[PDB]
This record gives structure tokens, C-alpha cells and sequence, in this order.
């Protein structure tokens, strides 16, 4: 504690070293500030956890921090630059991302292109596989609000609930018991939602009505007439295997033709992202 490390360089720091650029509405019940580190001009996200704060909130902030601090070797999980501890507060300095896939979809007012969702799929599957294999963590809440993007073209799993521990994204076997395969289902619903710009059970008025459609209806499909590659349609069809005992695990998805393509294909996510942000001021 008491220092930040940013691109391998370690800087002594305390909270006085940071200029408060205002709240970021990340939809948490804890204060998160955008802050400028005066020593270097880096802009960062700083969580402020008050000693007098809500006990539920503080506990989950610390459980998430525990996983982030041990995830320095995953390029697909948002990183902690450092912590400051005072008599009344803990400040947690995080990588500042641009936005969440949920907000990106709201701003776009339409589909996100397959080539962006390909780079997103590689990153999030590798993140969830890293969490399970390295830390024994089942994430249990995969959805667009937990997928972060920035103007440098990085796509990372959010720290929010990253320790594990709506029901729009819930797998059939979690609704009605018969495991990482439930998160594979959530990923499939997230991809259909982002690819179409339409949540696949949209006309539901209550969370229970959504659960009834997950169980009673056919899994949602990518539409056939939007020029989606055969690889992307097959990837989503596999994720949305209703019987979980036939649904692939991450090690199997990581061999899928869709992920192999996007591991090596050059996609300028950064310029797409800045463009979308430009076309939407
Ligand atoms: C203005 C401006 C610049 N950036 C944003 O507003 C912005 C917006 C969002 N939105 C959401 O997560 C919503 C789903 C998230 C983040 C973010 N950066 N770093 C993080 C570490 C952990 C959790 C969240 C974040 C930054």
C-alpha cells in the first residue's frame, strides 16, 4: 500500500497526489472517483471505502479486491494499480475503462458488429477460464454490465462480483436444478443481445416471466439474415445448449473455430470504439 504501479513503474503516492475529476456512475453503492495522478497525468478509477461504510458493501469490495490483487497475470481482468489506507478510508486505484457493454449497447442504439464481439468473446472466455483454473472461482454473474471496453481497444472482465459468492442471464439448470456451464449460457445470451441490439426475452414484464421463457421456449438464435459467420452462429448455438450436460466447458469453447479466428485476426477495436463514442455525443 501507499504506492501506484502503472506500466511497470512504481510511484510513492497518497490521496493528496490525486485530483478528483468526479463520480463515475458504475451503478454501485460505493463511491468510485475518476482521478488524475499529478505525478504522471494518468487518469484512474479510485474506489473510496469508508471505515463507517455499509458492512455488506465493504465485505464484497474486499472479496473482489482479493481476486484482482492475485490476477496481475490475466490480461483480460481489470487491474489494481495500488491501495491507500488512512485512519477513515481505503482507496483502491483501478485501471479506468471507457464503459461497460450494457452502456455501449444503449449508446449504439443497435447491433455491435461480429468482429468486436469476437475480440470480446476471446477476452471474456479467457478471463472466466483464468478465474476458474487459477483461483477456483465460478463467476456466476456474466452479463453486459460486467464486460468493460476502453478507447485503447482493451476488453476486460469487470471486478464487480469477480469473487463469485436480474435472472435474464440465468441458465435453465440454475432456474431448476437437475458449475461454469451456467456462465457459458449467460455468455451466449449476452452475445445474442449485443449482436442484435435486442435482449432475446424483451417482452417479459417480470423476472419470473423471463425464467418461464428460458425453460419453456427454444434457446434464442442469432438471426440468419444479418450476415453472421457460420462460426459465430455455431459458437452461440453451443453456448445456448439447453441441456447443461451437453453444453461445452471453457477449455472446449477455447478450441472453437470462432475463438481461433479472433485470437489472430487483426480488429481495430480502439478506432471502432472512439468512432461510436464520437457518433453518439
Ligand atoms: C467518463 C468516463 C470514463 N469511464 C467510465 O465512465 C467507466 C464506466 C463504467 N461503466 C460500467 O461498468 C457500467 C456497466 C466502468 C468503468 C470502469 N473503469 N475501471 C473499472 C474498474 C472496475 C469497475 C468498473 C470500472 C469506467
Amino acid at each position: 500500500t501507499g504506492y501506484l504501479t502503472i506500466g511497470g513503474q512504481r510511484y510513492q503516492a497518497e490521496i493528496n497526489d490525486l485530483e478528483n475529476l468526479g463520480e463515475m456512475g458504475s451503478g454501485t453503492c460505493g463511491q468510485v472517483w475518476k482521478m488524475r495522478f499529478r505525478k504522471t497525468g494518468h487518469v484512474i478509477a479510485v474506489k473510496q471505502m469508508r471505515r463507517s461504510g455499509n458492512k455488506e458493501e465493504n465485505k464484497r469490495i474486499l472479496m473482489d479486491l482479493d481476486v484482482v490483487l492475485k490476477s496481475h497475470d490475466c490480461p483480460y481482468i481489470v487491474q489494481c494499480f495500488g491501495t491507500f489506507i488512512t485512519n477513515t478510508d481505503v482507496f483502491i486505484a483501478m485501471e479506468l475503462m471507457g464503459t461497460s457493454a450494457e452502456k455501449l449497447k444503449k449508446r449504439m442504439q443497435g447491433p455491435i458488429p461480429e468482429r468486436i464481439l469476437g475480440k470480446m468473446t476471446v477476452a471474456i472466455v479467457k478471463a472466466l477460464y483464468y478465474l476458474k483454473e487459477k483461483h477456483g472461482v465460478i463467476h456466476r454473474d456474466v452479463k453486459p454490465s460486467n464486460i468493460l471496453l476502453d478507447e485503447r481497444g482493451q476488453i476486460k472482465l469487470c471486478d464487480f462480483g469477480i469473487s463469485g459468492r436480474c435472472a435474464a442471464y440465468m441458465a435453465p439448470e440454475r432456474i431448476d436444478p437437475p458449475d461454469i456451464r451456467a456462465d457459458v449460457w449467460s455468455l451466449g445470451i449476452s452475445l445474442v443481445e449485443l449482436a442484435t441490439g435486442q435482449f432475446p426475452y424483451k417482452n417479459c414484464k417480470t423476472d419470473f416471466e423471463v425464467l418461464t421463457k428460458v425453460l419453456q421456449e427454444e434457446p434464442p438464435l442469432l438471426p440468419g439474415h444479418m450476415g453472421f459467420s457460420g462460426d459465430f452462429q455455431s459458437f452461440v448455438k453451443d453456448c445456448l445448449t439447453k441441456d447443461h450436460r451437453k453444453r461445452p466447458k471453457y477449455n472446449k469453447l477455447l478450441e472453437h473455430s470462432f475463438i481461433k479466428r479472433y485470437e489472430t485476426l487483426e480488429v481495430d477495436v480502439a478506432s471502432w470504439f472512439k468512432d461510436v463514442m464520437a457518433k453518439t455525443e
